[PDB]
Order: structure tokens, then sequence, then C-alpha cells
């Protein structure tokens, strides 16, 4: 994506094809009817419902243990998502990293 994807990364903007991250630690379990799609991440006492369009590639089958963090579809993760989710040390890595991608 060549120089918008360097300007998208240093204005830390959150990209149009954004990646779908989990905000906990926990188990996957994808609930896939042939018109809706969505996938919980459950945990011993919290349980996220993740619905997303039915187009979306998983990174993530069902049954899978995900950190806090971690993208389940396929995408730019948004930077501020990642920094709540994960933390300082994770969202400047990722920066660095996909900057030097390109």
């Amino acid at each position: 994506q060549g120089l918008p994807r360097v300007i998208e990364l240093f204005e830390a903007r959150r990209p149009k094809a954004k990646a779908v991250i989990s905000e906990i630690d926990g188990v996957v379990r994808i609930e896939e009817t042939e018109e809706k799609l969505s996938v919980f991440v459950e945990s011993e006492g919290f349980s996220k419902e993740y619905k997303l369009p039915k187009e979306a590639r998983l990174l993530v089958k069902d049954g899978d243990y995900v950190e806090a963090g971690q993208p389940l579809t396929r995408g730019a993760i948004d930077p501020h998502q990642l920094l709540e989710a994960k933390g300082p040390e994770a969202v400047e890595r990722y920066l660095v990293e996909e900057i030097q991608k390109v």
C-alpha cells in the first residue's frame, strides 16, 4: 500500500479495512449461521460476542485460544484498539514493523 500506508501509520488513523481484535484473553467459539456470522471469545467469567460481516476471513478457527489484542479477522489493526487491548510496547512493536514492511 506504499506511501499511503506509511501516512496512515504515522497519523495513527483507524484504517478502512480494519481487522477485528479480541479485547480479552479467552477461547474461540465460532457461531456461523448461513445468514449471519459471529465469534465469541469466552473465558472463565467473561463472554465477548464479536459480530462481523459474513465475508470476513478469520485468522482463528473454532476452539483456539487467543491473547487479548490478537487479530481474529484479516486486515490492518487499529492502533488505538491495540493500545487499549495490549498496551504501549505492543503498539510500538506494531508501528515500527508495519512501517518497515513498506
